[PDB]
């Protein structure tokens, strides 16, 4: 009669945010399975684009159109970059590779490097952004160990908290994601969606800048793409938005 | 009078495939520096798109339009997948992470998984592709340790060597890359550009398939994006096309 907790989990896996007691487990499952196969069939026949890849392309067009240079830097970076970011023995939340490298847990390091180098060639202000894989050993989850970050930044003139909030606002209203900016330069703003942190943004300059050869004011923000997708598609668990073999655009692939 | 080998290397770094003795090093360098800054300035003012990111988007549109489903799977995969690919103690060319994972050296594993799972929901034939970071400890270089692979595959009907060659041909003529297919099912074709291997393609089925729960015929090919860019932009060294802090669209960032 009553579904076991295990059966309920199984059905939840097959449940979509938009689906709407009695009937036995096998029938409820057979029903959801047919719906999910049809969903996949519709995607394969029409769209064919992956949510994460498509979001990245949409975000890229948004920043490129607003004057930001598109950066693609290494994912495997020197461990020294992590120390240089002020993270000495969070240090174990780092995925290490070999003796001197690791999987970037964030984008700041390579972006700092580009800001410094580009300043010798580009007119002020320097505007850049990167979208790509970042890695952090996790606990909760909202928390993926493998995720995708969008980090944009501007250095030089126009680097005010007001301009930063304006970019964030246009960006999220563009994506159709509800949010609230919270704070109270050297400032740190938290872009929230309910209790979920969408982004921790900062208005420089900050003491860390010196360690990277940066001496100008700057503004920047980092957003996790899977979180945006989770909020956007009303996914209950963020793993439905992650690179995975278990879900395709939020649809279970275990059919 | 004569440039030292070190000065020549420096100038080569600043040299673009399209630039065309006497003058002293400092003057030759100052000349190249101004040109490179202008190049970067033109990119920042107009395009703003990264070569690698832009190629990925172009390849994606190409396969999506031809009926292939866009896949974004994990970059950090179980070490077991490598053994399962038939690579037992090349095994040390693998970047290991923690005790049970590694950085994917290729895309086949996750694509095999998707072919198996999608077959339970999608009509024949199943066509999918992925574009993303792959990692392999290297020696030569043509050889990056961090690169980007495009792997597409079709399973079920239509999986002939002829159809495979046709896709490869349309793809490369589309990108404007000269090539030659060489070979002699269970077939392996090498797509060459002069002496450079652009892709090692295969016509299944192959014995390995069974280990992945795949029992249908299939065709597939893997192309390294940095190599395509290298050939396309006539870069002398492939590192000019890689994710890097040292080059931006083939232009030195050490100005
Ligand atoms: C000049 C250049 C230097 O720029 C900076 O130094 N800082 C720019 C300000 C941007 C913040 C920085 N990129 C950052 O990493 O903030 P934080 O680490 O708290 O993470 C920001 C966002 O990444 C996402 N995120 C994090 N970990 C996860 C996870 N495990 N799963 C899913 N989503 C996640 C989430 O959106 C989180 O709010
Ligand atoms: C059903 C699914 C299973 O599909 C398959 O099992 N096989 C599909 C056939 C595709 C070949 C496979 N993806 C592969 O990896 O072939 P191979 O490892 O020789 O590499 C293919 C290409 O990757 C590129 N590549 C490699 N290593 C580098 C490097 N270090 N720097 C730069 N470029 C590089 C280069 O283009 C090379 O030819």
């Amino acid at each position: 009669p009553a579904l076991t907790k295990s059966q309920t989990d199984r059905l939840e896996v097959l449940l979509n945010p938009k689906d709407e007691s009695g009937k036995p487990f096998r029938e409820l499952e057979s029903e959801l399975l047919s719906r999910r196969k049809k969903d996949l069939q519709q995607i394969y026949a029409e769209e064919r684009e992956n949510y994460l890849g498509k979001l990245e392309r949409e975000i890229t067009r948004f920043f490129v159109d607003r004057g930001f240079l598109e950066i693609k830097s290494p994912i495997l970076i020197p461990l020294e970059y992590i120390e240089r970011m002020g993270i000495d023995n969070l240090s174990k939340q780092i995925f290490r590779v070999d003796k001197n490298f690791c999987l970037r847990p964030m984008l700041a390091p390579n972006l700092y490097n580009y800001l410094r180098k580009l300043d010798r060639a580009l007119p002020d202000p320097i505007k850049i952004f990167e979208i790509g894989p970042c890695y952090r050993k996790e606990s909760d989850g909202e928390h993926l160990e493998e995720f995708t970050m969008l980090n944009f930044c501007q250095m030089g003139s126009g680097c005010t908290r007001e301009n930063l909030e304006s970019i964030i606002t246009d960006f999220l209203n563009h994506l159709g994601i509800d949010f609230k900016i919270v704070g109270d330069y050297g400032d740190t703003l938290d872009v929230m969606h309910g209790d979920l942190e969408l982004s921790s943004a900062v208005v420089g300059p900050i003491p860390l800048d010196r360690e990277w050869g940066i001496d100008k004011p700057w503004i920047g923000a980092g957003f996790g793409l899977e979180r945006l997708l989770k909020v956007k598609h009303d996914f209950k668990n963020i793993k439905r938005a992650a690179r995975s073999g278990s879900y395709y655009n939020g649809i279970s692939t275990n059919l």
